[PDB]
RNA sequence: CCAA
């Protein structure tokens, strides 16, 4: 993969090998696409367009320190809200390491499956999942609108409501439709995003050919002649200026062309503030005639569309960032996993013809300078580690004198089913494997004392999704695990047993088990290698790996008998195991029955009767 | 292969 992150080509028209088609993603490599300390996110996901949108959202300080910081309270009811807090802290915790969407993919399909006037919002976004062309035009600010409309409709319903959202989004829009003479109807609705769609009169590259900002008044401020046997008089005018300005370019093949030979058009920053029923923007306050209070913008992000020379699709994210440390603005491009650091010139650069904008984001000036928050600068809510909260109707739940601290053992073991299979086009060309769901985990009490080895938690994930495959051999999961049909286990939700594992690694506890870095992968959750300890990789033979069933048979004097495998008793061995470990390792017998384990094994063929 |  060398030459993969040179951004720049000396042709205007061959496309830099930053913006072609990732290779598809057993252990991936991932240090050749990345050297800076921001997560990229992985391209094994059902949309091909959301990616680069949540990398848009991630870098506004006013709503990454929101989002994030509803991660203080329970907010299980706000799937799609939660579940993007929980992606924005772990990208940010994460420095570079890789991160997959799939458990805000999963909120996201489930959510679209409603079956308010505008429903078919809905079924649009929901259309785009089974993948014929990669993605499609108008789609990506349809969801650009429909994620930040879902977003408010959910923060009104979060603990404490709040209303932050909209006043960064709220574009209070006066939709006046003149019927008959000296007679008019007004409308009054908050919009989230501005669309600047269906250009009638391009006036605009004539001496206001032009920059953006004649686009954006057009869109605060027009009128349309053009409705139905009626063709009404339609007038729509925005009066606020937010803290943020959420665009949607969506225009004809010929003045995407026409924009292209306009230099410097995407303006980098400017000024303005209302002063007629009108909203005026200017590049330098010179030309502002003042009398109100000025308000000064500058460029946060923007998603454009890429067409490969293949005839290929794909959305990429351009990223300004300000450090605390100096005056300084970083740019960053995003592919799918391939992340670079660019100049500003080449980053509002569009005279490449494969180059389309379709989302633009503007900030406030002096609310982008404001640095990002962490989750770990407030008090959160560590209740769920206690409570009983289960949907349905042999451990012992936990207490306060437990409270875990920065170093608590815990023993982790996760089981997991099938909902789908590879799906494969063909060599391989277009799909990839998809659709593996959790299904329960549980927690055990690794900590020394009377409570050691007891589990703590035995949660169940309810999930109607329509499964192909139980696993039931190596995931103890018999058909009970719909919300209604529990057999035995008590079940939960999907954000509540999420919930228990962050609390776990945010805290700072260390897990042990056998293959974690498979189930947090899963999970959808990163937990830094200094927590983790796995006993696959301190029992390590060159390149292969033993079965935890059979280190119980030749480290321990277990012999498990596995028939239907019983997550709560894996996690419970995997536990005991590490405490050997650590016993042939405080007397140096480390490297004396590892290489027992090789050679006994070689004549018993890696098992024994069982 | 491990994980499942």
């Amino acid at each position: 993969t060398s030459d993969i992150q040179t951004y720049t080509s000396i042709n205007k028209y061959e496309v830099p090998p930053a913006y072609s088609r990732l290779p598809l993603t057993d252990n991936f490599d991932f240090t050749p696409f990345n050297n800076t300390e921001y997560s990229g996110l992985d391209p094994d996901v059902d949309n091909h367009y959301t990616n680069a949108i949540i990398q848009l959202y991630r870098f506004i300080p006013e709503m990454f320190n929101f989002v994030v910081g509803c991660l203080k309270d329970e907010n299980f009811e706000t799937t799609l809200l939660t579940d993007l807090g929980y992606l924005f802290d772990m990208m940010e915790r994460s420095h570079g390491k890789i991160c997959s969407s799939s458990n805000f993919q999963a909120s996201l399909k489930s959510l679209t499956d409603k079956r308010g006037e505008p429903q078919e919002h809905l079924e649009e976004y929901l259309e785009s999942l089974c993948i014929s062309e990669s993605i499609k035009r108008n789609m990506p600010q349809k969801f650009n609108r429909f994620l930040l409309s879902q977003l408010i409709k959910e923060e009104a319903q979060t603990v404490n409501h709040n209303i932050t959202l909209n006043q960064c989004f709220g574009l209070e829009t006066e939709i006046r439709t003149e019927c008959s003479c000296d007679h008019y109807d007004t409308t009054v609705k908050l919009l989230p995003s501005l669309s600047i769609s269906g250009i009638n009169k391009t006036v605009i590259k004539q001496l206001n050919g032009q920059n953006i900002l004649p686009y954006i008044e057009y869109a605060m401020k027009n009128v349309t002649q053009k409705n139905s046997t009626e063709t009404i008089t339609q007038e729509c005018t925005v009066k606020n200026l937010p803290s943020v300005l959420s665009l949607e370019l969506s225009l004809l093949d010929t003045e995407f062309s026409n924009i292209r030979s306009s230099k410097n058009w995407l303006t980098s920053e400017f000024y303005g503030s209302i002063i007629k029923n009108k909203a005026v923007l200017r590049s330098t306050a010179s030309e502002l005639k003042g009398t109100s209070h000025i308000f000064k913008y500058e460029l946060n992000g923007y998603v454009a569309k890429i067409t490969d020379n293949n005839n290929e699709t794909r959305l990429v994210t351009y990223v300004k960032k300000y450090n605390p440390k100096e005056n300084c603005f970083k740019w960053l491009m995003f592919n799918d996993y391939l992340v670079v650091e660019i100049t500003e010139e080449e980053a509002l650069k569009m005279t490449y013809p494969w180059k389309t904008p379709e989302i633009i984001i503007y900030c406030d000036a002096e609310e982008l300078r404001k640095p990002f928050f962490s989750v770990d600068t407030y008090s959160i809510n560590y209740d769920i580690l206690f409570r009983d909260y289960f949907a349905n109707g042999e451990y012992k739940l936990l207490t306060h004198d437990e409270a875990p601290k920065s170093g608590t053992l815990v023993a982790i073991d996760a089981a997991f089913v099938s909902l789908q299979s590879e799906l494969c086009e063909i060599i391989r060309s277009i799909i990839r494997p998809k659709r593996t769901a959790l299904a329960r985990i549980s927690i055990i009490r690794g900590e020394e004392g009377e409570l050691y080895g007891v589990p703590f938690v035995d949660d169940y994930v309810v999930n109607t999704n329509h499964i192909e495959d139980y696993l039931t051999r190596y995931s103890g999961i018999l058909p009970g695990d719909l919300d209604p049909e529990k057999s035995t286990k008590r079940l939960v939700r999907r954000n509540v047993v999420y919930r228990k594992v962050w609390l776990l690694m945010q805290l700072g506890c260390v897990f042990v088990g056998h293959g974690l870095n498979n189930d947090f992968k899963h999970i959808n959750i990163n937990v830094p290698r200094n927590q983790i300890r796995d006993t696959a990789i301190y029992f390590l033979q060159g390149k292969r790996y033993l079965s935890l069933r059979y280190l119980a048979y030749v480290l321990l004097g277990m012999n498990i008998q596995e028939g239907n495998h019983d997550s709560i008793e894996d996690a419970h061995t995997a536990l005991i195991l590490y405490k050997k470990y650590l016993h042939l390792k405080e007397k140096a017998i480390f490297e004396k029955v590892l290489n027992s384990v090789y050679e006994e094994g070689r004549a018993h063929n890696f098992k024994v009767p069982e």
